[PDB]
């Protein structure tokens, strides 16, 4: 809407409060003017219908629950355009500025939330396995890099390709989390996973295997779920990733760590300028290894810690 940019304050699913800019005409609007072409935020009223309406607010005061999910989903996205402005000088998911869209309460109790090729949904939960699921930063920061995916390597949503696309949004969300420095970690969806656990995630980066995911090329996954393991097979990346920052040793395989910026500098690069829509984890390797001779040179600590951690994963 045509208005002039206000700031408002609110309360997220885990009760944190934060300052969000939004817009005022007649009512007060999740629309943040100060980031690019804008974030905007709207409330699906427990449909399935998208995007549903603008999230429009009588006091510019966001402390009600029903509130939560839309604060979070609103200045978490603020905080990834921030991510990738500040730190891979990308504008946007499209690097032109583009318009970022989320929809809240997703259908009814919902335990997902996705990118869906135009914006980020997102699901209430159902209270169990999930709580509102733009709770989480990781989650927020995952989804929209789906749509950097999108608008860069194309990486298709299937098998090997599938997995990198999924590791990918997992390592970003993850190099997110760390950005705003509130109770980072190598493992995902934590803020919001099962709410009656302590301790748990729906991945880990640092240890896939914790939650079923292969650490591994010889222990992926090789049928036809899950759109041939995108979920499952990523744990194979996320873990060559997590090396590649943190080192350590690995089926007897040692690297040297690098640490999270180089990291991210590494895989920014392999998705905007090496990957394709078709690429595997083999094609994933050599863009990292090229990607980090660009950065620092092909005898570099950086390239052989690449290689040492596609090594310990089992991928040549
Ligand atoms: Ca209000
Ligand atoms: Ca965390
Ligand atoms: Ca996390
Ligand atoms: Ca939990
Ligand atoms: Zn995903």
């Amino acid at each position: 809407i045509t208005g002039t940019s206000t700031v408002g304050v609110g309360r997220g699913v885990l009760g944190d409060q934060k300052n969000i800019n939004t817009t005022y005409s007649t009512y007060y609007y999740l629309q943040d003017n100060t980031r690019g072409n804008g974030i905007f935020t709207y409330d699906a009223k427990y449909r399935t219908t998208l995007p549903g309406s603008l999230w429009a607010d009588a006091d510019n005061q966001f402390f009600a629950s029903y509130d939560a999910p839309a604060v979070d989903a609103h200045y978490y996205a603020g905080v990834t355009y921030d991510y990738y402005k500040n730190v891979h000088n990308r504008l946007s998911y499209d690097g032109n500025n583009a318009a970022i869209r989320s929809s809240v309460h997703y259908s009814q109790g919902y335990n997902n939330a996705f990118w869906n090729g135009s914006q980020m949904v997102y699901g209430d939960g159902d209270g169990q396995t999930f709580i509102p699921l733009s709770g989480g930063i990781d989650v927020v920061a995952h989804e929209l890099t789906h749509a950097v995916t999108d608008y860069t390597a194309g990486l298709i949503y299937q098998n090997e390709s599938g997995a990198i696309n999924e590791a990918i949004s997992d390592i970003f969300g993850t190099l997110v989390e760390f950005y705003a420095n509130k109770n980072p970690d190598w493992e995902i969806g934590e803020d919001v996973y099962t709410p009656g656990i302590s301790g748990d995630s729906l991945r880990s980066m640092s240890d896939p295997a914790k939650y079923g995911d292969p650490d591994h090329y010889s222990k992926r996954y090789t049928g036809t779920q899950d759109n041939g393991g995108v979920h499952i097979n990523s744990g194979i990346i996320n873990k060559a990733a997590y090396l590649i920052s943190q080192g350590g040793t690995h089926y007897g395989v040692s690297v040297v760590g690098i640490g999270r910026d180089k990291l991210g500098k590494i895989f920014y690069r392999a998705l905007t300028q090496y990957l394709t829509p078709t690429s595997n984890f083999s094609q994933l390797r050599a863009a990292a290894v090229q990607s980090a001779t660009d950065l620092y040179g092909s005898t570099s600590q950086e390239v052989a810690s690449v290689k040492q951690a596609f090594d310990a994963v089992g991928v040549k």
